[PDB]
């Protein structure tokens, strides 16, 4: 019933820990980590387009869902993240197109604009790349070579803003 973006979670590692691996029980739980950030920012910003009398979600509701999510100073950098993905491409490791097929599918009787899976394909990039940082950082302090969801939950443990996102 869910989402596969075990590719592009990979894909973010390599960029933030080149030498580090992740187990698959540790992959999973970022997938589902993955999707359960996805829809509850697909929801607001649908509720947020059909609250402004509005019928195609766009990175301007992206955005705005995101902020009434991220606590403090993750909405900063995802907002940061967003608008400046937004603007270069009117590079990024998440599936923009894939991400826009599933947007539509929320409800087909709200149209989705292309800049929206643009701003969320960074967000869910930038979440992705906060959580493997700290996880790797703590599987490096044991000298292991892989991430086990033990680094994890202890990367969304010891942050507070992590931790309030669930």
């Amino acid at each position: 019933r869910k989402e596969s973006y075990s590719v592009y979670i990979y894909r973010v590692l390599k960029q933030v820990h080149p030498d580090t691996g992740v187990s698959s029980k540790a992959m999973s739980i970022m997938n589902s980590f993955v999707n359960d950030v996805f829809e509850r920012i697909a929801a607001e910003a649908s509720r947020l387009a059909h609250y402004n009398k509005r019928s195609t979600i766009s990175s301007r509701e992206i955005q705005t869902a995101v902020r009434l999510i991220l606590p403090g100073e993750l909405a900063k950098h995802a907002v940061s993240e967003g608008t400046k993905a937004v603007t270069k491409y009117t590079g990024l490791q998440f599936p923009v197109g894939r991400l826009h097929r599933i947007l539509r599918k929320g409800n087909y009787a709200q149209r989705v604009g292309a800049g929206a899976p643009v701003y969320l394909a960074a967000v869910l990039e930038y979440l992705a790349a906060e959580v493997l940082e700290l996880a790797g950082n703590a599987a490096r302090d044991n000298k292991k070579t892989r991430i086990a969801p033990r680094h994890l939950q202890l990367a969304v443990r010891n942050d507070e803003e992590l931790n309030k996102l669930l």
